[PDB]
């Protein structure tokens, strides 16, 4: 009975603001419907396929990232919310006209999951939002805060339902996209993680390049030193499949440094810090292995992080054995 | 511009046939569509949660569960061509009244992918079809028939987009549900497993229980004898979506017998068989480790099996490790 | 709970047949979905605006109606159930292919309401089925039937919600459309017409050139002989739409012959026939006001023929008013 | 490629406002797809029927209303932009709580065309806003406003789309739902209505009734004097449906005061004001016959008031007959 527009109207009412976060999302919302639509039917639609380009991280571009990224850009600009856009799929930050121009800046990830979108799997939209801090005019500098400075982070997800997993101050709630009349309605209201889980997600395809510390990790989650019940593993292959899954079932969610990748394979900006805001509101840690996710502070708006979030007890464990190695 | 109907009915026009497989085919299709509105707004619809039951596999009912099997069954029963029902749901075989009796027998998995329904990661819908081959009245019997003499196999996979696999004795096709209209519409014509992949997937949570086979083949996946680049992992968890990755990127899915599970865990009539159908009509392998999949004859309507399936390379790799500890 | 399939192919098993007109509906049906969802986003679509043609009967053709035409051109073909087509839109009659060719012969008007397409009233598809009854080739000649040789009947009526209103032998039902699944839904059972009305609906804008006895007709419906309630008006300029009204609510329609029409507005083949069936099956009347509209003897597939529909009584009594000018 | 948030959003903003009148016409928006939703789907859903109680009109509430007048009071309570409701369904005006409380009045008709529901034809949501002019708690004094204060008006069309008619101080646009996405989409901008038409609409079922200006205005349409073409004639029976053609098309609509009733039938706050101000805004004119529409002062929030609105030529043209008779 409550969709997302009236949950963050009400909420933003309660902080006292102008109510252009409430336009930033309703915008975005607009956005992820839209996605969500070409994605349901991307094969009809002729959707799947490359696109002809690489981004900075060197990503193979897809029909579907361009679309996203297209529809994301237009909304947020139409807004009247924002003044910078960060996305994986262009190169420098985005600057939107001074007539347009809001007081958020967002980092977003259009479509995340590229690998799946071929075999149907689930995909979806990371965003972060901040609120613009300097005095002077709009640039790059101003999407290269420390994600402790988010203000809203979350995701779509377009999995076997599409849901809107929203991250503010007070907490996590998750909104259900009802295909009927398009609106985004609440089902589950300030979501928590359980303290402990019993899945452990990670590509072990890279075991031969993962440290001591991985390593000795997933060999407990296999072997229990106390005879419990090994975990069970889940790696779907897209983040925000296997975060949302963390975040509901709880477990820990893994894409570490590794031999080949100092900083591993996600991105700060637009994918480990939102996520990391998002667990962290649902009494969830997010760590590279030696510092919290949250904390660092980036200076390249493309730069990769690693990233070890879900169940605290299930976080802090792997983090004794990092420190235990160090 | 093709639909799934259409498709049917020229195949089977081919074939010389009445016409209830098009029959039979059109009121799954009802079904499947009934099942994917469902499921894409199941929080809203308050879906998610248990039954209140468990089936004869001792596996917990879910609420999504009852609804999908009820609405296969009554559709199935309506559509004049079957005879005899086998359903994960139910202890029994279900026999059709005399009057709505047809002459094809259909195994299905109402909805595979239980444990991930609550986090939305894709779910779907198995099913095997035979042609009755005994003069006497139907009975479970019929149902137990080795999946060589299935004459049709396939799925519903409800991951970002609806699609339903299709494999008759010709081949392999997939037809995308366009949600606007309600309509399978072909996209993917008698398609053809790689090979040889390079993605395996497994639950490697029962590394302790595994046998030396399966130990050997996942090692030499992350360190390559060869030094070639090792095979990148892949568990959704649901076995619809992960063998529709494997038929679509080519690789290996092993849900195998384990110390704990001689038969392993996936069902033979409802589970198994129609992927290994799917799989060797598409060119791929389907094993136990010991024997084809479909070539096993079944005294249990409810019995499992260990399979091991996809790129006929990868999975003769593993039959060969088998061997070489036989 | 019953589909528009399942309810045509358990009343062609009770008529002994082959399948094939449940194979004409179904693929009708297909296109009727597919000129619903166009329809109900057609400015979206733009789809709106003539398409730069005349047809036969002198009518702008506009952009729905070469959609709707080929859509149904192109499922009756691909139905296998079909041998001639006729149309509004196409000049002469098609010959299906001698391999898809069927037994039944089709005449139909794509899209109902021209007029009213703009506005976003009410528009709809009319349709009627004949058997071939001849032993040679099939040619134009094979639509020349009477009406009361159709086997069936009926039109799609695009309006606050898409119905498909279906008559046959044994009499009228209903089936609304579900958009969720794409369905066509049975909702109203055996419908029969109320024996008087109290509603009559035809173009007053043409007084100047109506005759005696639609005159007379019209002035005693607003100022009744025996101080009744005079009868309301309604006239929505969609034959679907008005028909459909007479249907559920009782009273007449009428597009007679005129000063300036001899043979009225209206086609014979696939407006006023298809009409008259449905409205004989639920137990109303359709005339020429001379003679019945079904054992007219079409010359012309493209012929006009004036129609008065609906109420048994009120039809009744304009009849008698004819005869009494006569 | 224009949303209605974002036009209403610009508008706004270059009328330097708060932005409640975007958050009421959001929320407006939503309660629209929701009740054109229902609508598309009213007889799968069981919507047909009637309610069990009767208004202040003395109009027999069906289900459609109840559900519509529902959704329209909670979605435009959690607003925060209105502090007085007026409906047709309800007796008395709905007082805002203090907590929720915006700035406007808004006077509805839920779902106008209530004889039209069953039968499928065209229905609709009618709407009119005002700014709170007191400085005194709000009441249903607030409401009793001349149309000529109305900010903003307009309609829902559930016909063959659903489209959304909005006029405000600079014109009026139309926006169609597009069913996929759930978004009015921008689809005319600017709209104006044709100087004279060609189409006259009105129930002449009351015929016996009508004064003297009105009998000699239809005999006019019919036989005119200069022997140009008679007028077409249309009447769908919904207020919303023959209002917008009569906006789209031009010409005339009529529903005058006659014999019996000498207000008419339609009501002044959330039929005849509204549509009167969207026919001013096109460039047309609104009259009961004798006074502009939108200049009455009410005194009851259900008072009636003859409405005959369209072209400026065809409105005039009626006038002068008034005049001449008066
Ligand atoms: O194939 P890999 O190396 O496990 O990478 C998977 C990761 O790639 C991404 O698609 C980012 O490129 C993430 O969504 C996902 O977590
Ligand atoms: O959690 P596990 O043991 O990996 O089981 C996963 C399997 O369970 C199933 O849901 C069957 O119960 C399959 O769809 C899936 O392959
Ligand atoms: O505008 P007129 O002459 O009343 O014609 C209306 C008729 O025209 C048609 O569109 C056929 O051309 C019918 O659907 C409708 O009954
Ligand atoms: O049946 P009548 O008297 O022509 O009334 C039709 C009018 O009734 C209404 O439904 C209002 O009750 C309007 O929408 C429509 O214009
Ligand atoms: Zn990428
Ligand atoms: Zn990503
Ligand atoms: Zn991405
Ligand atoms: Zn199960
Ligand atoms: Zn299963
Ligand atoms: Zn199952
Ligand atoms: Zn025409
Ligand atoms: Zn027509
Ligand atoms: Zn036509
Ligand atoms: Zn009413
Ligand atoms: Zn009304
Ligand atoms: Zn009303």
């Amino acid at each position: 009975d409550v969709t997302l527009t009236r949950f963050v109207m009400e909420e933003g009412r309660k902080a006292r603001g102008t109510g252009e976060m409430t336009q930033l999302l309703n915008s975005l919302c607009t956005a992820v419907k839209a996605i969500s639509t070409a994605v349901r039917k991307a094969g009809i639609a002729h959707l799947y396929g490359i696109a002809g380009s690489t981004n900075v991280t060197g990503d193979q571009v897809k029909k579907l990232d361009v679309l996203s990224n297209d529809l994301v850009i237009n909304v947020l600009k139409s807004s009247f919310a924002t003044c910078v856009l960060v996305s994986e799929e262009d190169k420098n930050a985005i600057i939107v006209e001074p007539e347009k121009r809001g007081k958020y800046v967002v980092c977003f990830d259009p479509l995340d999951g590229s690998s799946n979108i071929d075999c149907l799997v689930s995909i979806g939209t990371i965003f972060g939002i901040y609120r613009k801090n300097s005095t002077d005019e709009p640039s790059e500098k101003d999407a290269l805060q420390p994600g402790r400075n988010l203000v809203a982070a979350g995701y779509a997800l377009y999995g076997s339902a599409t849901m809107l997993v929203l991250a503010m101050v007070n907490g996590v709630n998750c909104f259900m996209l009802d295909p009927a009349i398009g609106e985004f309605i609440l089902v589950d209201r300030d979501v928590k993680i359980k303290k402990k889980g019993s899945i452990y997600s990670i590509n072990e395809g890279y075991a031969k390049e993962f440290d001591p510390a991985i390593t000795e990790y997933i060999q407990r989650k296999k072997f229990p030193p106390d005879n419990s019940a090994p975990y069970g593993a889940r790696y779907v292959g897209s983040m925000v499949a296997d975060v949302h899954r963390t975040l509901v079932y709880g477990g820990i969610f893994m894409y570490p440094a590794n031999k080949k990748s100092p900083k591993g394979k996600l991105r700060l900006l637009y994918e480990c810090n939102p996520m990391a805001y998002v667990m962290e509101k649902a009494g969830g840690l997010a760590t590279t292995g030696k510092e919290a996710v949250l904390d660092i502070v980036p200076t390249d708006i493309h730069q990769r992080a690693p990233i070890i979030l879900g169940s605290p007890e299930d976080v802090t464990e792997l983090l004794e054995i990092y420190q235990k190695h160090a």
